[PDB]
């Protein structure tokens, strides 16, 4: 059984260091908001080329906190792609803002920047850009729109750790960015984890407070805060793995290129990489998706759909069910993710391509 | 220096077992919502005598989830002691409910049951009892009241793991209970951690979904949920320690009773318990609190204040600052916590008593 994402394979490279750092943190007696958090933050900040990195409990928290720290009014509007993972939207509604859902470009799977301005209203306060599947969004126009209409840009970076746009990294393309380090992400923890990145000193300091109960100083609560912190253990594990993140992303680039160069099947539309793509998810598109998934499973290849029901169609968002978003809806009916990881064996990726080429419907 | 809480001493007993479990989880390649969580949950349910335990990310999330799951209307009222830790109140306001702050009994530091009924209104939906410092609340009148008015009882168990009221454990004394396993809790993780306990099947399934993005089935989101999970690793650490929790609590009793029997100083009011007490914190009370804390530090003994500013006085709740709660305010001006731990050295507790006896002020 070739697994969709073999984490033990990804992480076995680091066991001996992992155990070392664990023992160290044991030796320290310090498990929360300590020197491993500081060290990881400082390194990830350098990595994204930003001034400030605040470790938090997960990527949904990271998003929810950024939105919270802006103090928007109830029903203020945040423009967001309609085809993202639900978490992006959950962060908006958690904060009693209104998500304004924009169709993607079929050629990027990212928000179509040409479709945003028409949806901008007096209630709009932000654009949440999502670098979906690993590919950075085309920022040029979004940035112009944000300057023009006095909007914040919030990056959801949970799928594109390390992707580059012009001179900058994801995380440094907007006003503030949220990252997930859930274990299957291109930089994955061994438990839940997240961070926020920004260059603004005041904003960063406010975020630190809000993620630690609303307290800047012992005994005192300046804001109504959250408990959303990155555990020492998880910061340590992340820092060890961050050293090899670009390498890992490159190993993904190699497998994706192999897929792109070798899968030749009329029933399958392959993903393109118009801008930098770190290939978190290798997403193909076919009118016979569920059939493909079954076929692959029959050949001992596990595949997972990202994603089959779009946020507007979910039961939790009944009041959005009527929205007509046919590009999003078609994608959701048609996509399927092929196994990819930095450690994935040659024999395994060759088998995926060979079996796809044999699929004859 | 005698530190207020030496987690290295608490935890070093278990170091070999922690390391064993960590490797086992590395072997598993399964870090979230797995077998360690299930095992721990099962054992903590047993420990509390409840049907269901849901591990979640922290004790504040645990409370916030419980209130969320009840789906109360905006400005629905929740009665709550006025002198608890701010997390108890944060859970209420986050959910857009109005906290109705009740004075404690000066002789228990828990909510005075006799002061609740007069504050009940048509908008009241719940009573959140807090077992402060480790002492269980006198539950009988509270349970009768909730039944009389069709209110939910929410237990904030963050500080009282394993305390017993008549025939039941804290966690099994209302409709649903929230627990913190913050590292310095009587049952402390190595990272942030918490849980929710309940006997109600439907509430338990709803909470599991609300803690996992609102998802009860792969690809579907029934609710607008959040991400609040207990890492496999922390579940494993908690399960190791849980087997020693009653032993450890009784060891804390022995030390507290030593303090109670041996400290005699006209300047200090001891925390004589009226109900079972697992002594998470051992809180004394003096008119010269700031002078006391300095004196102890002069004698190389670290103390902390639980707590110096009450919620209604915090800058984050300026809409509550006007409230006249003099018992609460008095407590906050006069309390200080002394070091206690089930592994605390005899010379250390003896020192603390002797040095306090010598204090002439
Ligand atoms: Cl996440
Ligand atoms: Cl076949
Ligand atoms: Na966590």
């Amino acid at each position: 059984h070739m697994f969709f994402l073999n984490l033990k394979q990804i992480n076995d490279r680091f066991n001996t260091e992992f155990i070392t750092k664990f023992k160290e943190i044991l030796e320290s007696g310090w498990y929360i908001l300590g020197k491993q958090c500081e060290k990881f933050e400082n390194n990830f900040a350098k990595y994204c080329g930003v001034k400030h990195c605040i470790g938090v409990a997960n990527g949904l928290d990271a998003l929810r906190l950024i939105i919270k720290a802006y103090d928007f009014k109830e029903n203020d509007e945040i423009i967001v792609p309609a085809n993202t993972y639900i978490a992006s939207i959950l962060a908006i509604t958690d904060n009693k803002c209104k998500p304004i859902l924009i169709e993607p470009d079929i050629n990027t799977y990212n928000i179509n920047p040409d479709l945003i301005e028409e949806k901008i209203t007096k209630k709009t306060k932000a654009i949440m850009v999502v670098h979906l599947y690993g590919q950075v969004c085309d920022m040029e126009k979004i940035q112009l729109l944000a300057n023009k209409y006095n909007l914040k840009i919030i990056e959801d970076c949970a799928q594109a750790h390390g992707a580059i746009y012009k001179d900058k990294r994801v995380g440094n393309l907007g006003d503030a960015a949220g990252f997930s380090f859930y274990p299957g992400k291109n930089l994955g923890a061994l438990g839940d984890a997240g961070c926020i990145c920004t260059n603004d000193d005041n904003f960063a300091s406010k975020i630190r407070a809000l993620a630690n109960y609303g307290s800047h100083k012992k005994y005192e609560n300046l804001y109504t805060g959250l408990n959303s912190r990155l555990d020492e253990i998880q910061a340590a594990f992340l820092d060890i793995k961050l050293k090899y993140l670009d390498e890992d992303n490159n190993k993904r680039k190699n497998i994706a290129n192999f897929y792109l160069q070798n899968i030749k099947n009329e029933n399958i539309i392959l993903p393109s990489n118009k801008f930098d793509h770190v290939w978190h998810l290798f997403v193909v598109k076919t009118k016979l998706r569920d059939e493909l998934q079954h076929y692959l499973n029959n050949h001992d290849i596990q595949t997972i759909i990202h994603y089959p029901i779009p946020p507007h169609k979910q039961k939790c968002y009944k009041d959005l069910n009527h929205l007509k978003l046919p590009i999003t809806e078609n994608i959701h009916q048609e996509v399927l993710s092929l196994p990819i990881s930095p450690t994935m064996k040659e024999n395994d990726f060759k088998k995926v391509a060979d079996i796809l080429n044999k699929w004859k419907v």
